[PDB]
DNA sequence: CCGACCGCGCATCAGC
DNA sequence: GCTGATGCGC
DNA sequence: GTCGG
Protein backbone atom coordinates (compact mmCIF):
# COMPACT_ATOMS: atom_id res chain seq x y z
CA UNK A 1 0.00 0.00 0.00
CA UNK A 2 3.29 1.98 -0.63
CA UNK A 3 1.66 2.70 -4.12
CA UNK A 4 -1.95 1.37 -3.57
CA UNK A 5 -3.60 4.53 -4.72
CA UNK A 6 -1.91 3.33 -8.04
CA UNK A 7 -2.71 -0.09 -7.63
CA UNK A 8 -6.46 0.34 -6.58
CA UNK A 9 -7.15 2.89 -9.34
CA UNK A 10 -5.57 0.01 -11.63
CA UNK A 11 -7.69 -2.65 -10.66
CA UNK A 12 -10.66 -0.92 -10.14
CA UNK A 13 -9.98 -0.23 -14.27
CA UNK A 14 -9.39 -3.39 -14.84
CA UNK A 15 -12.30 -4.67 -13.09
CA UNK A 16 -14.56 -2.02 -15.56
CA UNK A 17 -13.29 -3.45 -18.70
CA UNK A 18 -14.05 -7.29 -17.78
CA UNK A 19 -17.32 -6.72 -16.15
CA UNK A 20 -18.61 -4.10 -18.05
CA UNK A 21 -16.76 -3.40 -21.02
CA UNK A 22 -16.42 -7.69 -21.24
CA UNK A 23 -12.70 -6.71 -23.02
CA UNK A 24 -11.23 -9.33 -21.07
CA UNK A 25 -7.33 -8.38 -22.18
CA UNK A 26 -7.91 -5.20 -21.30
CA UNK A 27 -8.88 -6.49 -17.78
CA UNK A 28 -5.28 -8.18 -18.07
CA UNK A 29 -3.34 -5.54 -19.03
CA UNK A 30 -4.21 -3.41 -15.92
CA UNK A 31 -3.56 -6.16 -13.85
CA UNK A 32 -0.20 -6.92 -14.70
CA UNK A 33 0.19 -3.14 -14.49
CA UNK A 34 -1.35 -2.70 -10.90
CA UNK A 35 1.06 -6.33 -9.74
CA UNK A 36 4.00 -4.60 -11.17
CA UNK A 37 3.65 -1.12 -9.65
CA UNK A 38 2.70 -3.50 -6.23
CA UNK A 39 5.97 -5.02 -6.43
CA UNK A 40 7.54 -2.25 -7.42
CA UNK A 41 9.82 -0.81 -4.35
CA UNK A 42 9.39 3.03 -4.04
CA UNK A 43 6.41 5.33 -4.22
CA UNK A 44 5.81 6.57 -7.32
CA UNK A 45 6.26 10.08 -8.15
CA UNK A 46 5.33 10.43 -12.13
CA UNK A 47 3.85 8.49 -14.68
CA UNK A 48 6.72 8.42 -17.17
CA UNK A 49 8.85 6.95 -13.91
CA UNK A 50 6.24 4.04 -14.26
CA UNK A 51 6.53 3.45 -17.47
CA UNK A 52 9.77 1.98 -17.17
CA UNK A 53 8.25 -1.03 -16.18
CA UNK A 54 7.00 -3.45 -18.32
CA UNK A 55 2.93 -3.88 -18.35
CA UNK A 56 2.80 0.07 -18.11
CA UNK A 57 2.49 1.88 -21.29
CA UNK A 58 1.92 5.42 -22.35
CA UNK A 59 -1.87 5.58 -21.06
CA UNK A 60 -1.39 3.81 -17.88
CA UNK A 61 1.59 6.09 -17.67
CA UNK A 62 -0.90 9.58 -18.34
CA UNK A 63 -3.38 8.63 -15.56
CA UNK A 64 -0.81 7.77 -13.26
CA UNK A 65 0.40 11.57 -14.20
CA UNK A 66 -3.09 12.67 -13.18
CA UNK A 67 -4.10 10.43 -10.36
CA UNK A 68 -1.04 11.97 -8.42
CA UNK A 69 -1.75 15.57 -9.60
CA UNK A 70 -5.43 15.41 -8.36
CA UNK A 71 -5.87 12.44 -6.18
CA UNK A 72 -8.35 11.19 -8.56
CA UNK A 73 -8.72 9.84 -11.82
CA UNK A 74 -11.74 11.79 -14.02
CA UNK A 75 -12.53 8.31 -15.92
CA UNK A 76 -13.21 6.75 -12.81
CA UNK A 77 -15.30 9.11 -11.16
CA UNK A 78 -17.78 9.28 -14.54
CA UNK A 79 -17.58 5.08 -14.12
CA UNK A 80 -19.11 5.34 -10.43
CA UNK A 81 -21.62 7.95 -11.93
CA UNK A 82 -23.23 5.69 -14.17
CA UNK A 83 -26.23 3.79 -12.48
CA UNK A 84 -25.96 1.36 -15.46
CA UNK A 85 -22.39 -0.04 -14.79
CA UNK A 86 -22.87 0.31 -11.09
CA UNK A 87 -25.72 -1.98 -11.90
CA UNK A 88 -23.52 -4.41 -14.15
CA UNK A 89 -20.57 -4.36 -11.93
CA UNK A 90 -22.54 -4.83 -8.94
CA UNK A 91 -24.57 -8.10 -10.44
CA UNK A 92 -20.72 -9.55 -11.22
CA UNK A 93 -20.18 -9.79 -7.44
CA UNK A 94 -22.73 -12.38 -7.27
CA UNK A 95 -21.55 -15.99 -7.48
CA UNK A 96 -22.54 -17.21 -10.68
CA UNK A 97 -23.45 -13.85 -12.80
CA UNK A 98 -20.55 -13.34 -15.05
CA UNK A 99 -20.61 -10.11 -17.02
CA UNK A 100 -22.53 -11.75 -20.07
CA UNK A 101 -25.89 -12.47 -17.58
CA UNK A 102 -24.93 -9.26 -15.53
CA UNK A 103 -25.72 -7.06 -18.40
CA UNK A 104 -28.43 -9.48 -19.65
CA UNK A 105 -30.25 -8.57 -16.28
CA UNK A 106 -29.58 -4.92 -16.47
CA UNK A 107 -31.21 -4.81 -19.83
CA UNK A 108 -34.15 -6.29 -19.10
CA UNK A 109 -34.36 -3.75 -16.20
CA UNK A 110 -32.81 -5.75 -12.93
CA UNK A 111 -30.93 -3.75 -11.47
CA UNK A 112 -30.92 -4.31 -7.58
CA UNK A 113 -30.74 -6.84 -4.71
CA UNK A 114 -34.35 -6.76 -4.70
CA UNK A 115 -35.12 -7.24 -8.63
CA UNK A 116 -32.83 -10.83 -8.12
CA UNK A 117 -35.19 -12.10 -5.16
CA UNK A 118 -38.56 -11.05 -7.12
CA UNK A 119 -36.89 -13.08 -10.32
CA UNK A 120 -35.30 -16.16 -8.71
CA UNK A 121 -36.78 -17.36 -12.07
CA UNK A 122 -34.65 -15.90 -14.13
CA UNK A 123 -31.35 -17.28 -12.41
CA UNK A 124 -29.88 -21.21 -12.84
CA UNK A 125 -29.01 -22.89 -9.88
CA UNK A 126 -25.51 -21.80 -8.95
CA UNK A 127 -26.87 -17.93 -9.49
CA UNK A 128 -29.10 -18.96 -6.99
CA UNK A 129 -27.12 -19.68 -4.64
CA UNK A 130 -25.00 -16.83 -5.07
CA UNK A 131 -27.95 -15.07 -4.24
CA UNK A 132 -29.20 -17.11 -1.27
CA UNK A 133 -25.35 -16.64 0.02
CA UNK A 134 -24.55 -13.25 -1.44
CA UNK A 135 -23.62 -11.36 1.50
CA UNK A 136 -22.23 -14.24 3.07
CA UNK A 137 -19.64 -14.54 0.15
CA UNK A 138 -18.84 -10.72 0.60
CA UNK A 139 -16.90 -11.11 3.56
CA UNK A 140 -13.64 -12.70 4.07
CA UNK A 141 -12.81 -15.52 6.04
CA UNK A 142 -10.22 -15.18 9.16
CA UNK A 143 -7.33 -17.15 9.17
CA UNK A 144 -8.64 -19.00 12.30
CA UNK A 145 -11.95 -19.70 10.82
CA UNK A 146 -9.81 -21.22 7.97
CA UNK A 147 -7.91 -23.48 10.73
CA UNK A 148 -10.83 -24.84 12.21
CA UNK A 149 -12.51 -25.18 8.64
CA UNK A 150 -9.12 -26.86 7.78
CA UNK A 151 -9.27 -29.43 10.52
CA UNK A 152 -12.63 -30.53 9.80
CA UNK A 153 -11.75 -31.11 6.30
CA UNK A 154 -8.40 -33.17 7.23
CA UNK A 155 -10.12 -34.97 10.15
CA UNK A 156 -13.30 -35.88 7.79
CA UNK A 157 -10.77 -37.49 4.58
CA UNK A 158 -8.94 -39.12 7.00
CA UNK A 159 -11.64 -40.77 7.71
CA UNK A 160 -12.54 -42.02 4.37
CA UNK A 161 -9.30 -43.19 3.40
CA UNK A 162 -6.22 -43.18 5.84
CA UNK A 163 -4.07 -42.67 2.25
CA UNK A 164 -6.12 -39.14 0.62
CA UNK A 165 -4.12 -36.32 1.06
CA UNK A 166 -5.32 -32.82 1.54
CA UNK A 167 -3.56 -29.70 0.91
CA UNK A 168 -5.20 -26.36 1.55
CA UNK A 169 -3.69 -23.80 -0.96
CA UNK A 170 -5.04 -20.60 -2.72
CA UNK A 171 -4.55 -17.44 0.06
CA UNK A 172 -4.53 -19.60 3.13
CA UNK A 173 -1.11 -21.64 1.84
CA UNK A 174 0.12 -18.14 0.87
CA UNK A 175 0.00 -17.04 4.14
CA UNK A 176 -3.03 -14.12 4.33
CA UNK A 177 -4.25 -13.50 7.49
CA UNK A 178 -7.87 -13.78 5.73
CA UNK A 179 -8.92 -15.62 3.10
CA UNK A 180 -11.74 -15.35 0.15
CA UNK A 181 -12.42 -18.84 0.25
CA UNK A 182 -11.02 -22.14 1.03
CA UNK A 183 -9.05 -24.15 -2.08
CA UNK A 184 -8.63 -28.26 -1.09
CA UNK A 185 -5.86 -29.73 -3.30
CA UNK A 186 -7.17 -33.81 -3.12
CA UNK A 187 -4.33 -36.59 -3.79
CA UNK A 188 -5.57 -40.31 -3.42
CA UNK A 189 -2.71 -43.23 -4.54
CA UNK A 190 -5.52 -44.31 -7.01
CA UNK A 191 -5.79 -41.37 -8.88
CA UNK A 192 -2.44 -41.56 -11.06
CA UNK A 193 -2.14 -40.26 -14.50
CA UNK A 194 -2.25 -44.00 -15.30
CA UNK A 195 -5.60 -45.21 -14.37
CA UNK A 196 -8.31 -43.66 -12.41
CA UNK A 197 -8.67 -46.83 -10.59
CA UNK A 198 -10.95 -46.59 -8.05
CA UNK A 199 -12.97 -43.60 -9.62
CA UNK A 200 -15.39 -41.80 -7.07
CA UNK A 201 -12.45 -40.73 -4.78
CA UNK A 202 -13.88 -37.07 -5.04
CA UNK A 203 -17.20 -37.94 -5.20
CA UNK A 204 -16.54 -39.83 -1.82
CA UNK A 205 -15.09 -37.10 0.20
CA UNK A 206 -17.96 -34.57 -1.18
CA UNK A 207 -20.26 -36.82 0.72
CA UNK A 208 -18.90 -37.26 3.42
CA UNK A 209 -18.45 -33.77 3.93
CA UNK A 210 -21.91 -33.59 2.95
CA UNK A 211 -22.94 -35.60 6.12
CA UNK A 212 -21.42 -33.79 8.99
CA UNK A 213 -23.08 -31.02 7.89
CA UNK A 214 -20.44 -29.15 6.68
CA UNK A 215 -21.04 -29.04 2.59
CA UNK A 216 -24.10 -26.97 2.61
CA UNK A 217 -24.21 -26.55 -1.22
CA UNK A 218 -23.64 -27.74 -4.48
CA UNK A 219 -22.62 -25.03 -7.47
CA UNK A 220 -20.83 -27.58 -9.59
CA UNK A 221 -18.79 -31.06 -8.89
CA UNK A 222 -17.61 -33.10 -11.92
CA UNK A 223 -14.81 -36.18 -11.39
CA UNK A 224 -12.06 -33.75 -10.45
CA UNK A 225 -13.32 -30.29 -9.43
CA UNK A 226 -15.74 -29.66 -6.71
CA UNK A 227 -17.32 -26.07 -6.50
CA UNK A 228 -19.51 -25.56 -3.64
CA UNK A 229 -20.43 -23.79 -0.30
CA UNK A 230 -19.59 -24.89 3.54
CA UNK A 231 -19.74 -23.85 7.02
CA UNK A 232 -18.08 -23.80 10.45
CA UNK A 233 -20.35 -25.43 13.28
CA UNK A 234 -21.43 -22.93 16.31
CA UNK A 235 -22.09 -23.60 19.46
CA UNK A 236 -25.85 -23.39 20.89
CA UNK A 237 -26.67 -19.89 21.10
CA UNK A 238 -23.44 -17.70 18.82
CA UNK A 239 -24.59 -16.26 15.87
CA UNK A 240 -24.06 -18.76 13.26
CA UNK A 241 -21.03 -18.49 11.29
CA UNK A 242 -21.45 -17.01 7.27
CA UNK A 243 -21.44 -19.84 4.68
CA UNK A 244 -18.30 -20.15 2.67
CA UNK A 245 -17.53 -20.69 -0.47
CA UNK A 246 -15.33 -24.31 -0.64
CA UNK A 247 -13.12 -25.32 -3.66
CA UNK A 248 -11.63 -29.47 -3.83
CA UNK A 249 -9.41 -30.36 -6.68
CA UNK A 250 -8.78 -33.74 -7.06
CA UNK A 251 -5.34 -33.87 -8.61
CA UNK A 252 -3.52 -37.59 -10.12
CA UNK A 253 -1.12 -37.84 -7.16
CA UNK A 254 2.42 -38.28 -9.82
CA UNK A 255 1.65 -34.63 -10.01
CA UNK A 256 0.99 -33.66 -7.22
CA UNK A 257 3.58 -30.54 -6.87
CA UNK A 258 2.48 -28.74 -10.49
CA UNK A 259 -0.81 -28.84 -8.94
CA UNK A 260 0.11 -27.45 -5.30
CA UNK A 261 1.52 -24.77 -7.61
CA UNK A 262 -1.12 -24.01 -9.51
CA UNK A 263 -3.71 -24.12 -6.80
CA UNK A 264 -1.38 -22.01 -4.49
CA UNK A 265 -1.10 -19.23 -7.12
CA UNK A 266 -2.13 -15.89 -6.92
CA UNK A 267 -3.82 -16.43 -10.37
CA UNK A 268 -1.51 -13.06 -10.84
CA UNK A 269 1.38 -15.29 -9.52
CA UNK A 270 0.39 -18.18 -12.07
CA UNK A 271 0.22 -16.13 -15.21
CA UNK A 272 3.41 -14.45 -14.75
CA UNK A 273 4.92 -18.31 -14.17
CA UNK A 274 3.57 -19.54 -17.01
CA UNK A 275 4.50 -16.48 -19.68
CA UNK A 276 8.02 -16.62 -18.24
CA UNK A 277 8.07 -20.58 -19.15
CA UNK A 278 7.17 -20.08 -22.62
CA UNK A 279 9.77 -17.76 -23.01
CA UNK A 280 11.94 -20.60 -21.93
CA UNK A 281 10.81 -22.78 -23.76
CA UNK A 282 8.42 -25.17 -21.70
CA UNK A 283 4.51 -24.86 -21.06
CA UNK A 284 3.28 -25.45 -17.44
CA UNK A 285 -0.46 -26.54 -16.34
CA UNK A 286 -1.89 -27.84 -12.93
CA UNK A 287 -0.59 -31.78 -13.96
CA UNK A 288 2.66 -31.12 -16.14
CA UNK A 289 5.57 -28.94 -17.59
CA UNK A 290 7.06 -29.90 -21.07
CA UNK A 291 9.12 -28.76 -23.56
CA UNK A 292 7.52 -26.58 -26.46
CA UNK A 293 7.59 -27.67 -30.17
CA UNK A 294 8.39 -25.49 -32.68
CA UNK A 295 4.84 -27.74 -34.09
CA UNK A 296 2.74 -25.70 -31.24
CA UNK A 297 2.38 -29.27 -29.62
CA UNK A 298 4.39 -29.89 -26.02
CA UNK A 299 6.88 -32.30 -25.77
CA UNK A 300 6.56 -34.95 -22.79
CA UNK A 301 5.86 -34.24 -19.28
CA UNK A 302 9.00 -34.00 -17.19
CA UNK A 303 10.38 -35.05 -13.99
CA UNK A 304 9.33 -32.93 -10.74
CA UNK A 305 9.46 -33.99 -7.07
CA UNK A 306 9.20 -30.38 -5.85
CA UNK A 307 7.82 -27.12 -6.29
CA UNK A 308 11.38 -26.00 -7.02
CA UNK A 309 11.93 -28.56 -9.40
CA UNK A 310 9.46 -26.30 -11.65
CA UNK A 311 11.01 -23.03 -10.69
CA UNK A 312 14.49 -24.46 -11.88
CA UNK A 313 13.78 -25.17 -15.75
CA UNK A 314 12.50 -21.93 -16.14
CA UNK A 315 15.06 -20.66 -13.97
CA UNK A 316 13.55 -18.95 -11.33
CA UNK A 317 14.97 -19.27 -8.14
CA UNK A 318 12.66 -20.56 -5.43
CA UNK A 319 9.74 -18.34 -4.19
CA UNK A 320 8.29 -19.35 -0.68
CA UNK A 321 4.26 -19.05 -1.10
CA UNK A 322 4.04 -16.10 0.94
CA UNK A 323 6.03 -14.55 -1.90
CA UNK A 324 3.21 -15.28 -4.56
CA UNK A 325 0.50 -12.65 -3.68
CA UNK A 326 1.20 -10.43 -7.05
C1' DC B 1 1.67 -0.89 -37.00
C1' DC B 2 -1.99 -4.75 -36.46
C1' DG B 3 -2.53 -9.17 -33.68
C1' DA B 4 -1.18 -11.92 -29.25
C1' DC B 5 -2.04 -12.08 -24.64
C1' DC B 6 -1.88 -18.73 -18.83
C1' DG B 7 -4.26 -23.00 -18.72
C1' DC B 8 -8.16 -25.69 -17.72
C1' DG B 9 -12.88 -27.94 -15.06
C1' DC B 10 -17.83 -27.83 -15.20
C1' DA B 11 -22.35 -26.33 -17.22
C1' DT B 12 -24.96 -25.08 -21.26
C1' DC B 13 -26.18 -24.82 -25.76
C1' DA B 14 -25.69 -25.18 -30.93
C1' DG B 15 -25.00 -28.01 -34.71
C1' DC B 16 -24.99 -32.44 -35.85
C1' DG C 1 -24.69 -38.83 -27.76
C1' DC C 2 -20.52 -35.89 -29.86
C1' DT C 3 -17.52 -31.53 -30.98
C1' DG C 4 -16.65 -27.18 -30.34
C1' DA C 5 -18.14 -22.69 -28.52
C1' DT C 6 -19.26 -19.84 -24.73
C1' DG C 7 -20.00 -18.49 -20.10
C1' DC C 8 -18.36 -18.60 -15.47
C1' DG C 9 -15.34 -20.19 -12.62
C1' DC C 10 -10.21 -22.06 -10.24
C1' DG D 1 -3.78 -1.62 -23.02
C1' DT D 2 0.83 -2.97 -23.91
C1' DC D 3 4.47 -5.05 -26.35
C1' DG D 4 6.42 -7.50 -30.14
C1' DG D 5 6.60 -9.86 -34.55
N1 LIG E 1 -3.35 -20.35 -13.82
C1 LIG E 1 -4.37 -19.79 -13.15
N2 LIG E 1 -4.58 -20.16 -11.85
C2 LIG E 1 -5.62 -19.56 -11.27
C3 LIG E 1 -6.45 -18.61 -11.86
N3 LIG E 1 -7.42 -18.21 -10.93
C4 LIG E 1 -7.17 -18.90 -9.81
N4 LIG E 1 -6.07 -19.74 -9.98
C5 LIG E 1 -5.45 -20.64 -9.01
C6 LIG E 1 -4.53 -19.83 -8.12
C7 LIG E 1 -5.41 -19.51 -6.98
O1 LIG E 1 -4.65 -19.13 -5.82
C8 LIG E 1 -6.16 -20.79 -6.81
C9 LIG E 1 -7.45 -20.58 -6.02
O2 LIG E 1 -8.16 -19.50 -6.64
P1 LIG E 1 -9.10 -18.53 -5.83
O3 LIG E 1 -9.68 -19.19 -4.55
O4 LIG E 1 -10.24 -18.08 -6.69
C10 LIG E 1 -8.16 -17.08 -5.34
P2 LIG E 1 -6.91 -17.18 -4.05
O5 LIG E 1 -5.53 -17.06 -4.64
O6 LIG E 1 -7.02 -18.48 -3.23
O7 LIG E 1 -7.29 -16.02 -3.03
P3 LIG E 1 -8.66 -15.77 -2.19
O8 LIG E 1 -9.55 -14.74 -2.84
O9 LIG E 1 -9.39 -17.09 -2.12
O10 LIG E 1 -8.21 -15.23 -0.76
O11 LIG E 1 -6.42 -21.23 -8.20
C11 LIG E 1 -6.19 -18.26 -13.22
O12 LIG E 1 -6.87 -17.43 -13.83
N5 LIG E 1 -5.13 -18.90 -13.81
MG1 LIG F 1 -9.18 -18.75 -2.78
MG1 LIG G 1 -11.41 -20.94 -4.66
NA1 LIG H 1 6.66 0.18 -19.97
NA1 LIG I 1 -18.67 -13.85 -8.12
Amino acid sequence: TLNGGITDMLTELANFEKNVSQAIHKYNAYRKAASVIAKYPHKIKSGAEAKKLPGVGTKIAEKIDEFLATGKLRKLEKIRQDDTSSSINFLTRVSGIGPSAARKFVDEGIKTLEDLRKNEDKLNHHQRIGLKYFGDFEKRIPREEMLQMQDIVLNEVKKVDSEYIATVCGSFRRGAESSGDMDVLLTHPSFTSESTKQPKLLHQVVEQLQKVHFITDTLSKGETKFMGVCQLPSKNDEKEYPHRRIDIRLIPKDQYYCGVLYFTGSDIFNKNMRAHALEKGFTINEYTIRPLGVTGVAGEPLPVDSEKDIFDYIQWKYREPKDRSE
